[PDB]
């Protein structure tokens, strides 16, 4: 049942390197609508290319003839930009997606939590760390633009979503068990046997977002993973969409940990979630990036060309699973075939992993942070610095 509602190429500007690019979009009758280098000669459909529950605006700025479609995905608003030739062509476009997105369409208050820290800001609003002033625990809150608009152990859980008269107000499980930087570049190397422990809680959460919802996580970096209280891993939703700043080109971000298919602007799937866990598990057993480099020109290459190399106290297991998670081409990367998650449960890095146990936290932490409770805030205070 599932068919091309309607295919062509298009301008869509780059997500990282604002340049435009010439792509091969396909929309289709489930909501997907994916852009190629080529076109495809050509299975679960991915909810980050959906056009469900989104709104599309026309405008001619900066490019005369251009399209938006904005979309709002769990708790982050995205914005997804392409460009034509005619106006004819762009009514032509949006009719055609705002037909299938139709198709398819088939008290807490703010008084009631204390400001504490500004987290980051976006186009479309801010995250705050904030306090509940009743328990004491820790949230992150994210505060979105009114006008522009599930439990897993290892994932920050929403907690609460309320709304102002122009703001709309997700609020996130904050983890005080500190950031996973601070604590890697405290200890400078994990130990193999860490790095599986928390590798392998970060594999239950990759597979429960493809298989149970069905979504690319494409965010996994060191920077976007904390530890609990007892020193289990959490993913977190902390991010909002921004405006890259302006090596005379404009960039958003710093690519060290994008996937290669992604800084191409390419087609990409579940395997950037796995190349994300190549570029974090690489950090943890050699204490590097992978790749790293000041001109964005040279990084792109290291990360689109330069092979990965490894230090010679890396044994043939860990190198095995980070070559197979860091093969340049997803088609070839482990865990970017059908069995996804499954042929890296099954890989020979996680032997003896018994998977049900990391999934219900059987696994007994290697690290215990310092910490005697959730409203502990010693990873809040002027040790942070140290
Ligand atoms: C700076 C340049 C730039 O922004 N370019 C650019 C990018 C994009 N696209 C995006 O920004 N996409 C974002 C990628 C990261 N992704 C993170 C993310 C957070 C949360 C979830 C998530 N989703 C669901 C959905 C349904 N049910 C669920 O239970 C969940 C749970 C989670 C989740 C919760 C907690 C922890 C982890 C996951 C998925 C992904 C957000 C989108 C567009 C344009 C441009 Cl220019």
């Amino acid at each position: 049942d599932v068919a091309i509602v309607k295919e062509g190429w298009l301008h869509k500007r780059g997500e990282y390197i604002k340049t435009w690019r010439p792509r091969y979009f396909l929309l289709k009758n489930d909501g997907t609508f994916i852009g190629y280098k080529e076109r495809p000669q050509d299975e679960a459909p991915l909810n980050n290319f959906s056009v469900a529950q989104c709104q599309l605006m026309k405008t001619e700025r900066p490019r005369p003839n251009t399209f938006i479609i904005r979309c709002l995905q769990w708790t982050t608003v995205i914005e997804r930009t392409f460009h034509v030739e005619t106006p004819e062509e762009r009514e032509e476009w949006t009719t055609a997606i705002q037909t299938v997105a139709d198709g398819l369409k088939k008290r807490v208050t703010m008084n009631e939590f204390e400001y504490l820290k500004l987290l980051g800001k976006g186009t479309f609003g801010k995250v705050i760390l904030v306090k509940e002033k009743a328990t004491g625990r820790y949230y992150a809150m994210k505060i979105l633009k009114k006008e522009v608009i599930s439990r897993h152990p290892f994932l920050t859980a929403l907690k609460y979503s309320f709304q102002t008269h122009d703001r709309l107000c997700f609020v996130m499980e904050y983890a005080n068990g500190g950031e996973l930087f601070f604590h890697l570049s405290r200890e400078r190397v994990f130990s193999e046997d860490r790095a599986r422990f928390y590798g392998a809680e970060i594999v239950s959460a990759l597979d429960y977002l493809h298989s149970e919802k069905n979504v690319v996580y494409r965010d996994l970096k060191l920077e976007n993973l904390m530890l609990d209280k007892d020193g289990h891993i959490k993913i977190t939703d902390f991010g909002l969409c921004k405006e890259g700043i302006k090596t005379m080109k404009t960039f958003c971000g710093t690519p060290e940990y994008l996937a290669p298919e992604v800084l191409e602007d390419n087609d990409y799937g579940r395997a950037v979630d796995w190349w994300g866990l190549g570029v974090v598990m690489y950090e943890m057993m050699c204490g590097r990036l992978p790749f790293y480099n000041q001109d964005h020109e040279k990084l792109f290459e290291l990360i689109l060309m330069e092979e990965i190399r490894f230090p010679r106290t890396l044994g043939p297991e860990a190198k095995s699973l980070l070559s197979g998670l860091l093969k340049k081409d997803p088609k070839q990367r482990l865990g970017g075939g059908s069995e996804d998650a499954k042929e890296i449960m099954q890989h020979r890095f996680f032997a003896g992993i018994v998977w049900q146990h990391v999934y219900e936290k059987k696994l007994s932490p290697p690290f215990k942070p310092q910490v005697t409770s959730e409203t502990d805030t010693r990873y809040f205070d002027e040790e942070f610095t140290a």
